[PDB]
């Protein structure tokens, strides 16, 4: 036993580089990379993501590649969820994911639930060799130099610590009771 009585002896040869950076958005709609572009092995990288309300029937990964701080400029890959508990508004702000990488080039991300012990597992692979370097040489300088745009809605995310600071006059308005009788038995 622990010797594996199944061994998968493989050959493959991989990108050496990653092509993106891959990771999630954290509150606020910022996006927070895990994994960045040029690093592919051997490393490994884990994140909790933390938001004001997820209301996920457990954890929900939004598996995109790229880099911005606005999610709407990367590139898709693909999307998985664990629904294993009824969808909390609290309790579950916790994304709990793990993406273990496997020397033959397979991202095995590992998402588990704070509240039971549900893990979902899925492997992400860019095996099919279709990615023309031009596609990361322009995202590469182009999310980079549109940086400046992400500017702006980093902006309205220091705007809200900035509005914090904003103290109220008053707690609440009293409103006029009215006290009076009416004989009408």
């Amino acid at each position: 036993h622990m010797g594996d009585k199944s061994e998968n002896v493989q050959d493959l040869l991989l990108l050496d580089v990653a092509p993106l950076s891959l990771g999630l958005e954290t509150a606020g709609g910022v996006m927070t990379a895990l994994i960045k572009r040029n690093s592919t092995i051997p490393t490994k990288q884990t994140q909790i993501f933390t938001t004001y309300s997820d209301n996920q029937p457990g954890v929900l990964i939004q598996v995109y590649e790229g880099e911005r701080a606005m999610t709407k400029d990367n590139n898709l890959l693909g999307r998985f969820e664990l629904s294993g508990i009824p969808p909390a508004p609290r309790g579950v702000p916790q994304i709990e994911v793990t993406f273990d990488i496997d020397a033959n080039g397979i991202l095995n991300v590992t998402a588990t639930d704070k509240s039971t012990g549900k893990a979902n597992k899925i492997t992400i692979t860019n095996d099919k060799g279709r990615l023309s370097k031009e596609e990361i040489e322009r995202m590469v300088q182009e999310a980079e130099k549109y940086k400046a745009e992400d500017e702006v809605q980093r902006e309205r995310v220091s705007a809200k610590n900035a509005y914090e600071s904003y103290a109220f006059n008053m707690k609440s308005a009293v409103e006029d009771e009215g006290l009076k009788g009416k004989i009408s038995e």
